[PDB]
């Protein structure tokens, strides 16, 4: 119970349970849907709904909304959360790899918003907030798809706060640094060298670590909360002084 | 002769032939597409090459670079210029719609790009300018595909410029203000109050007008010059001062 | 509370509003103001309070010292306090323009690293500039303003750098047009305050003014520790002020 | 040439590249620098040299004065000179602070405001500000360089908005690592020179110093009638450095 208790929270990619937990913890009802069927302990684990659902397909993204808005009873907040890449420059990436990645990162977000949208009608407004990345605001080598697709939900973000805000609706965007998820412990895993992936990617930011998920979680939490009710439109690094430094932010040279 | 002496350019929606009459008169062979067949007058007026293509279809993008650069026979320059929006916020825009302005402002540069710069190849490098918007680093209401499209153009260019570095290919944006396009000139005319209109729409800059396309066609002609061979990755305002203010440039307060 | 025990250093709090949303949370909150008022905010919070002049070097250095002294300890500093010199770089006059940038900008600077040798003793902490939106853009005859809190936001990037193997966050919160006492005053002086009310609300998406309330809010999560990786952060609190080219709250 | 007949003032023209440029096209060229080196330039040119410390508001005002009547017009001028104050906020002295805050930010918004009562006298004009990478990101120990150049990227908007009116753009450009003789000095008082400059290189996508030379074009650019509709802009000059969020020439 506390500052989201009894309103209805969606979060997409809620599998890894940071967020969901976030809000679970401050009395929410969340939904929480993910392609990955462990997303159901998650929900088990903090007495909300899971949806196995994949976000590419616009059928399943109106049912998710619809059940899920039927099994809480009310729509107040939607995560977007859900992400994916696909690994290339504009050189080598394929075509099919590239429309997907764009329709889960950006078209997936922009629907399910104007889904959400009008359940948060029905209770006088809430907030949206878009996982992006450091990644929508910069880029990296070989990795097109995402950082063309977070580039836009950077500005979707914008689009959104301009355009929901006559409904009472609150968009903003948080930026993630490099987040100790599974999928980051497993690229580190998977490097040529991962002691010195690990090392170069605590580097990356200022404090000179990883960031942690529930990190995320709390700077989501934050913007999905009447404290921030004078933040619209409005994108967050959450990146331990990544984006503050026009080098290595935690090994300048 | 002049900075494009002998050299091939190519430039997406080329029917408002300033960028490609700007390009002709330093030198260059330039080969413009458009879907509208009065490009052929432009590139009749100014010694070059049209090719009627609709940028949507990927097979019609591949025939487009294969055709200009055996026309040409080299390239050197890329301008991606064509546009599309679909009028609308993420509650009232149509999928189809949504997806055809992604196709075509962001997929369809990122594709070019790829296929132009395997010919510059050929010829040990060459320049890429995406032509923006302001509406690719800030939104306005009701122009959701059109906003995040081009913010995802503007990440696109950072990706491209990274990557394509080590093929000695530049890659930069600019971002257009207003401009006097017969689009633009044509909704002026049709509005109830043509003085007030075109009063509103100068103003969003400190210069208080329009930008010409002749002013657009001279930032992406440096950019695409050796005069400018330092410069990657840069999203460069063409916007009279619009985005120097935080609210109407040209109306303080 | 979130800053029980905690001790609060706030510039520029004889508005109140920061300095009560710390004491809510149980901080021990120190404040120094030019105006003799902020005693009565000090004494409505149990805090302590210290009439200072943030543009000399002495009393910047005499603040810290002391507050420190009266609360024990330091975790928090919030830069707040900022004044502004009316005209373009054609106008103002030398004299005012570097009063503007040694309050806005030196003042914040020298204020923070007194603050952070204090922070040290205690593991750490987080400082918090308040800057404005215009430290990101411009706005005609106020060269003074935009040139100090564009400082003042990159600044807040270097301290970022610089204190984090200090264990100290520093953040920036970005706000639009707040109705504080001298904004309320500025429309009420104006030829036509509806008019004016109406535009300034309309700057922001949700076309109303910010309260100093929710100014409050934003600096009490980026000082507190539901931000561990926040540092070096911009936060616009401007209602969607700048999410668009033009005004955000009347489009064209 | 673009600039044929034009009066064209150049702050520590000394390196001499966008001085060289101005000439190259035809322009009349008035610089100044503290280092009596900028005579040479200015001989080797055709142009007119002062020596000047821009520090000193007296001496900034006689620079304007001097330049204006020696060339009989001013149509450009281009803030050039910048320098630095090794520390964190916690190990920079005030003094010196205050010093890289006077030359680098309140001397252009000074001078802009003397050469543009000089342009008006001619319809108009342009301001190129030559700002650095350094004012939209910082890093560590270079607070005065960060805060200053944060400042004048502002400040540059400012100027813009305001200087509109009179027919005068106002834009900056930002560059990046440029093999200046200073900064190739630097790299060989390293204690690995060839690490240092291999590092410096990989700052940037296409791996490598920028000249002045790549500088000067710039700001010739934003300087001429080619860039009518480009006024507030801050172009970077930086080889795709700002395009990546850590080393763009050097991945991880
Ligand atoms: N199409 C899809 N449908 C549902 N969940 C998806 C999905 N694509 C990815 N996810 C889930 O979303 C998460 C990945 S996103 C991880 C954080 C951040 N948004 C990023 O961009 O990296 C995982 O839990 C993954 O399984
Ligand atoms: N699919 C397509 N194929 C070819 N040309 C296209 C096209 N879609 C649009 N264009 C052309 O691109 C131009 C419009 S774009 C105009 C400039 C800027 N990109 C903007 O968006 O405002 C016109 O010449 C138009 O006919
Ligand atoms: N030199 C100085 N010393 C101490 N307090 C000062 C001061 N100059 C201004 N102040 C105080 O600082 C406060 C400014 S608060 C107003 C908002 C401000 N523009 C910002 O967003 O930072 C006021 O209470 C004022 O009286
Ligand atoms: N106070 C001053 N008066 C005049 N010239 C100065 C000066 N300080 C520095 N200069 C000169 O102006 C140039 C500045 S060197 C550094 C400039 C670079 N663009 C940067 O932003 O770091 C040099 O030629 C230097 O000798």
């Amino acid at each position: 119970m506390g500052l989201f208790a009894g309103k209805g929270v969606l979060v997409t990619g809620g599998g890894i349970g940071a967020i969901a937990q976030a809000f679970a913890r401050e009395g929410a009802l969340v939904a929480l849907c993910d392609l990955r069927p462990e997303g159901k302990e998650v929900a088990e684990a903090i007495g909300g709904a899971f949806f196995q659902v994949d976000l590419e397909d616009e059928r399943e993204r109106v049912r998710f909304v619809e059940e899920a808005a039927y099994a809480l009873g009310r729509v107040d907040v939607l995560v977007n959360n859900a992400a994916i890449a696909a690994p290339g420059s504009a050189l080598t990436v394929r075509l099919p790899e590239w429309r997907r990645v764009l329709e889960v990162n950006l078209t997936a977000p922009m629907h399910l918003s104007a889904l959400a949208a009008r359940e948060m009608r029905k209770v006088g407004g809430g907030a949206i907030v878009n996982v992006a990345s450091v990644q929508g605001l910069f880029a990296e080598q070989e990795n097109a798809a995402y950082n063309a697709s977070k580039g836009g939900l950077v500005n979707l973000t914008r689009s959104l706060a301009l355009d929901l805000a006559p409904l009472r609706i609150r968009v903003n965007a948080v930026a993630p640094g490099a987040i100790a998820t599974e999928a980051v412990l497993e690229a580190i895993a998977l490097s040529p060298d991962p002691e010195r992936t690990r090392r170069d990617w605590e580097d990356l930011h200022a404090l000179r670590r990883l960031g942690k998920p529930e990190e995320v979680a709390e700077a989501v939490l934050f913007l999905a909360s009447e404290k921030a009710s004078f933040i619209t439109g409005a994108i967050l690094p959450v990146d331990g002084g990544m984006t503050a430094s026009f080098m290595m932010a935690g090994r300048p040279v």
